[PDB]
């Protein structure tokens, strides 16, 4: 039958979609959600064996094991065990394009397992075998028998096994096929992988049962009463003595209950539903649901007789809210919300696909450490204990149907077709046959990069028919379609019009207010954070808080894609695409998280708590005004901490109790600022202080933070001038400058400083000269699969490859110092690029005082940065500094960080990106010091033991190895990072060096 | 102004002039100007000025040099934009090539006397016998700001003896949306905290 090359055959002998069930057979246990006995985790220890196509399997296997399998652990990804190469493609699918058909040599997972049933399970009722995922496509026996097949590899498939099983041992044979023409829905841009990686479970059910049940909640005008409504459906013999009771308990607490018999109102000519029944409770001033306060109710219903025999118990937690559209915004419990979302895959590094409970909660208090309300299931359903993490933390979540058709030509090629209407309506319509209980989802969607079709729009009109309270959402088609009640684009820039044909992507901004345009507007994928990214972020921010129908997006997206491998010598390393052998692939597109995989936090994740804090500040005066973004809790659980310094020198501190109501202000008045004892700039910073854990915080939490230039002294004393003056000495090589114990040392025929000497002791392993390019970042190389992107523009302009000609090299003799003139020119094939001109005063005091002039062509593509770099011979423990920090900072993304004195380890001035770039740059610093050295002025640095002709020679980190000494990048200017996208030219104007006449001006001196 | 630093030092090839103000209003200091003068065998006048503007005080119209030139001539000879008046957010009309007018046209008779005839984006300015080089704005007229700004009536005032000049490595923008509240967008204000500019001086 080839049931894999057939989209017209999704399924066969597949139980109807339902909520999740435990068949409990005791009340109590369902109202707390303990344990099932009737629920077996099928979980552990099974057999394999692989196959290179299913034409392979030998028939026996069906009724015995194979001696040659392998005992495995399941769930599980076959990759992940070394069966098969795991393969990285972002958009091109990995078998050739010829739907339905698939390859001929097609993996094959013949899994099996031996396991016990108990008679008590097979005297009465009904035995169902759930398979929560498999990958992408299977075939099910049972004690020999074939049972039946599935497909859609993220929502479960459930068989009856009741007539197959008996008492005592049984044994299940799966065949799993790697690809089949589902896999033409599931082109997502991640590893494909495959397998029997989600849960497998038994479930016992009594013929007569729970076969269904909706939960909703209706409120009045200002949420002061509600209404949970409770439609349950059974199967199995309809009796009068049957009955349902539904109750609601909020804790311990029963708040109501209410009991029927089946018997549903007439619906039409022919009657009602007559195995169905609706329970109605009103619930006076309810605790309501929201990410800010995850109120939750628990829902029980019973199914028994009337004399009170319990027949089986289901439940589910209830979180009462409204999600709805109004006026072109999105409200939730009536207020506007701001999702400050992350898109999130399944991805573990060492388990590839498999999810597991620890690394869900790892991922959720994160998110909410850091400022996320939101996540949206990039895409397709997930493992379902997500969702009661989600409901039970408070995350808002879009729950999204397993269908993305990315590399079709043209995009909506399947969706557009009849022929594929069925196989994506069971992606639909099993996600919210699933899910719709889930107090967390908030909007549906209809999948991913698909185009736009009418399937879409035929399966959007359904899921509003079936379920009003979720808007349903889909960006294919240009983000603003007939199949979206969100304008929901990816990648939209904020002032930037992107003007494709056909599927433009307007300035956030302008697409709100196209003509007849009405809808809210929030990004399904923004803030591309590949690398060294979320440059602009902040631009984001300012806009979703100035405009109300702009209400936020998820940042693309949460964590690295990366694998762990063993090298020779049995270290882990992270890899990525091509580096299992797996061709054609994407490289390194798989990693664009805010975290890397094993959930380090990026640099960028700071940045993104800071612009996604719920308190915003304003100062005049010694008054600091506090405003609160919440929408439904008071802050009570918050203090502010100020503190005022003077050049990183502390001054005075205090505390101040927060109490704002949501939405409301506070006026806060700063205490007598009675004078610094010195010159300077003082520096307010505060902080909000979270001082009582929480379930998603610890004790000392800080949730905001932000900080002013107070007043400003500036130094008009001069310098206790020198008790002695530099000697020079001239050669026709070099220019030699002695002061006491130092030396420094200008190569004539160079023009650079070359050397320099403490007591005996040299501090340079390579000459201190002009730099003008990095390393290039993700962003600057720009490919998702352009000669207009920065990487290619630097190096078709020979910036990459120029050399410095010597225009002139002189030496004067001041009162009290030598200055050294130099000048410049880096050409390429006869092309002046730029021009550097400067000074280096040295003192009687010992300082060297380097004045910096540049000029830049101004039709070279503008410079990646304009400073000076040398090698140091040291190489010292600590680095400390007086600017913006601690951790990594660049022009177009250090909102977060702040500008005082910091002290790290060398090592932590180094970023790992896995895909190693510039990286590490702290901004607006006015002093640094390492070892003996020190250096002042206003300029962005980096320091590390790999300079950038290292690290843009490599492809991964775990290949870097540190070089002699320290390599020190002193930058007066630096390009920002960009990130809006990384596949094209993305760094805004504001933030590009394009002035064409650069000043910067360095003190370097002792310790 | 208040006189840090004033020193004379002797090159090679020519004289290097250093000096250091502060400029303060009530003890506060709200201006620091850095300069050297180097004057060489050619009879060129290089000076490079490093300001810095205390971030408290409100930021500034303008950060230039000024004075009165004893010489008062017929035309005004620039390499920059025009021909018009024009200020930084004000000078997309304004073409980059040489302009040559008479001094009066460097002069706008605003009823109500100000601050005017600035040029930007200019790297050479001819008057007389001089010529200024560098990448500044500049304004020439026979008005000191001084009379600019105490005069309400363009007709009443009188031109005085000589040409007062004043040559910006910055000037603030004039604004417009409305003129009855602040109006200067944030990226024409002096926000920078230190600015660097250089000019040369020379005759021929
Ligand atoms: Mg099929
Ligand atoms: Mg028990
Ligand atoms: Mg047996
Ligand atoms: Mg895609
Ligand atoms: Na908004
Ligand atoms: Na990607
Ligand atoms: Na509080
Ligand atoms: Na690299
Ligand atoms: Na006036």
């Amino acid at each position: 039958r080839r049931d894999w090359e057939n989209p017209g055959v999704t399924q066969l002998n597949r139980l109807a979609a339902h909520p999740p069930f435990a068949s409990w057979r005791n009340s109590e246990e369902a109202r707390t959600d303990r344990p099932s006995q009737q629920l077996r985790s099928l979980n552990g220890e099974w057999r394999f064996a692989w196959f290179p196509a299913p034409e392979a399997v030998p028939e026996s296997w069906l009724e015995c094991d194979l001696p040659e399998a392998d005992t495995v652990v399941v769930p599980s990804n076959w990759q992940m065990h070394g069966y098969d190469a795991p393969i990285y493609t972002n958009v091109t699918y990995p078998i050739t394009v010829n739907p339905p058909f698939v390859p001929t040599e097609n993996p094959t997972g013949c899994y099996s397992l031996t396991f016990n049933v108990d008679e008590s399970w097979l005297q009465e009722g009904q035995t169902r075998i759930i398979f929560d995922g498999v990958n992408s496509a299977f075939h099910l026996w049972c004690n020999g028998r074939w049972v039946g097949y599935g497909q859609d590899s993220r929502l479960p498939s459930e068989f009856d096994l009741s007539a197959f099983l008996r008492a005592g041992e049984n044994r299940l044979a799966v065949m799993v096929l790697r690809w089949s023409d589902g896999s033409y829905l599931e082109d997502q841009d991640m590893w494909r992988m495959s397998g029997i990686f989600r849960d497998v479970s038994l479930l016992h059910k009594p013929t007569t049962q729970i076969s269904d049940f909706h939960v909703a909640t209706r409120f009045n005008d200002d949420f002061s009463r509600a209404v949970l409504e409770a439609e349950v459906q059974m199967c199995g013999e309809l009796r009068d003595y049957l009955r349902v009771t539904v109750s609601l308990w909020q804790g311990e607490t029963q708040v109501a209950s209410g009991t029927a018999p089946f018997g549903g109102e007439i619906i039409d000519e022919r009657g009602g539903y007559a195995d169905r029944v609706t329970l109605r409770l009103n619930v006076e001033n309810p605790k309501l649901w929201s990410a800010e306060i995850p109120n939750l109710y628990r829902a029980v219903v019973e199914l028994h007789t009337a004399d009170g025999t319990l027949i089986e118990a289901e439940a589910c937690d209830v979180g009462f809210r409204e999600v709805r559209i109004e006026n072109g915004l999105l409200l939730l419990n009536g207020k506007p919300l701001l999702i400050r979302g992350v898109n999130r895959h399944e991805h573990h590094p060492l388990h590839g696909q498999v999810m597991d409970e620890q690394t869900m909660v790892q991922d959720i208090l994160l998110m909410k450490q850091n400022n996320f309300n939101a996540v949206r299931c990039s895409h397709y359903p997930n493992h379902p204990l997500w969702y009661t993490l989600c409901d039970r933390y408070g995350l808002y979540v879009v729950d999204e149907a397993n269908i993305e058709t990315h590399g079709m030509v043209p995009m909506n090629r399947l969706t557009d077709d009849p022929r594929w209407l069925p196989a994506m309506s069971e992606r639909v319509t099993r996600m919210v046959q699933r899910d719709r209980n889930h107090p967390s989802v908030i909007i549906w969607s209809l999948g991913n990069e698909s185009g736009h079709g009418a399937n879409h729009d035929a399966l959007y009109r359904w899921i509003k028919s079936v379920d009003p309270s979720r808007p349903v959402q889909y960006e294919g088609g240009g983000a603003d379609t007939t199949a979206t009640d969100i304008i929901c684009p990816m990648y939209a820039r904020v002032d930037e019009d992107q003007p494709f044909p056909a599927v433009p992507k307007w300035s956030i901004k302008k697409w709100l207010s196209l003509p007849g345009e009405t809808r809210p507007l929030i990004l399904c994928e923004y803030a591309h954070a590949m690398g060294n990214s979320l440059g602009g972020f902040a631009k984001y921010w300012q806009a979703f808080r100035q405009y109300p129908r702009l209400q936020g997006g998820f940042v693309w997206d949460w964590v690295d894609q990366s694998l762990i491998k063993y090298d020779e010598n049995g270290n882990p390393w992270s890899a990525y695409g091509g580096d299992f052998g797996d061709t054609p692939n994407d490289r390194q597109f798989c990693m664009n998280g805010l975290v890397f995989a094993d959930r380090t936090p990026h640099p960028a994740l700071t940045e993104a708590k800071h612009q996604q804090q719920f308190f915003q500040f304003r100062l005049s005066g010694q008054t600091i005004e506090v405003t609160s973004e919440y929408l439904f809790r008071h802050s009570d659980n918050e203090l502010l901490h100020w503190m005022v310094a003077l050049d990183g020198k502390p001054l005075a501190s205090g505390e101040v109790p927060l109490d704002v109501a949501p939405q409301g202000k506070q006026l806060i008045e700063l205490p007598e600022l009675p004078q610094p004892e010195s010159a300077g700039q003082l520096w307010l910073t505060v902080r909000v202080v979270q001082p009582n854990a929480t379930a998603w915080s610890e004790a000392g939490h800080i949730s905001a933070w932000q900080q002013w230039r107070l007043a400003e002294n500036l130094s008009v004393t001069l310098p206790a001038a020198s008790h002695a003056i530099p000697h020079l000495t001239t050669s026709e090589m070099d220019f030699c400058i002695e002061l006491g114990n130092k030396r420094w040392q200008f190569n004539r025929q160079s023009g650079f400083l070359s050397q320099m000497w403490i007591g005996d002791k040299k501090q340079l392993l390579t000459p201190l000269r002009d730099q003008f390019t990095r390393a290039p970042l993700d962003n600057d190389i720009a490919v998702s699969e352009d000669p207009n992107a920065w990487v290619e523009r630097w190096k078709a302009a020979g910036h990459y490859q120029a050399e410095a000609a010597l225009l002139q090299c002189t030496a004067d003799t001041l009162a009290d110092a030598v200055l050294i003139t130099t000048a410049h020119a880096w050409q390429h094939q006869g092309k002046t690029l730029f021009i550097s001109r400067k000074t280096y005063r040295i003192d009687g005091s010992g300082q060297m005082a380097i004045t910096v002039d540049v000029e830049v062509a101004s039709d070279t593509p503008h410079p990646a940065r304009i400073g000076l770099n040398c090698q140091l011979a040291q190489v010292a423990e600590r680095v400390n500094w007086l600017g913006l920090g601690p951790q990594e900072n660049y022009p177009d993304r250090l909102t977060a960080a702040c500008f005082d004195r910091w002290d790290l380890p060398l090592s932590d001035m180094y970023t790992p990106y896995v895909f190693p770039s510039e990286n590490g740059l702290r901004c607006g610093t006015r002093e640094l010091n390492y070892g003996p050295h020190q250096w002042r002025g206003d300029f962005q640095f980096n320091i590390s033991r790999y300079s950038q002709q290292q690290l843009m020679e490599t492809s991964h980190r775990h290949l870097l190895h540190a070089e002699e000494g320290t390599w020190l990048n002193i930058d007066g200017f630096h390009m920002g990072i960009g990130g809006d996208d990384s596949w094209s030219p993305s760094v805004s104007a504001e933030f590009q060096l394009s002035a064409g006449r650069y000043h910067y001006q360095l003190v370097w001196c002792q310790k």
